[PDB]
């Protein structure tokens, strides 16, 4: 369904935020 | 549908937050 | 509809958060 | 409606988070 | 209604996050 | 109701995030 | 119910974010 | 159900954000 698909797109965007924060941890080290 | 479309706009905004955080990681490097 | 409109306002606020974080990346560089 | 109104209050709170993050970018500059 | 009331509690918690971030901006200055 | 109760648990978790951010502001001061 | 259970899992994940931020406050001090 | 499943994917993504923030706390220590 379209709502479930849109919520999955929100989860994928939150994973992108996690990847960006992992890169910030590498920059700090 | 309009609710699914609005949730997709929220996903796009969250991706913009990830892009901005990547810019911070590059600034620290 | 009113719910879709309110979710679009949430997306616009998340874009404002992204813009603020982009400014933080410029400040770090 | 009360749900739409509550979602608008969430959008306003997210805008307050953006304003606070802008204050951090100005402090770093 | 109970759902609207719970969403208002989420908005109040997001305002608390904004206040904490404003304090971080004062600490950076 | 169980949905309202779960949303209240999300509000409480967001307040915990605010408390943690206040600890960061105090560490910077 | 399954939706209430999934929202409780979101609250637990937000608590994990708070714990990670508390650790960052300890690192800054 | 598909909505509950999508919300569980959002919880998992939020846990990934917590893991990334823990990596930042370790980098600061």
């Amino acid at each position: 369904g379209e709502i479930a698909q849109a919520l999955k797109e929100i989860a994928k965007a939150l994973k992108e935020i996690a990847w960006a924060l992992k890169e910030s941890a590498q920059a700090l080290k």
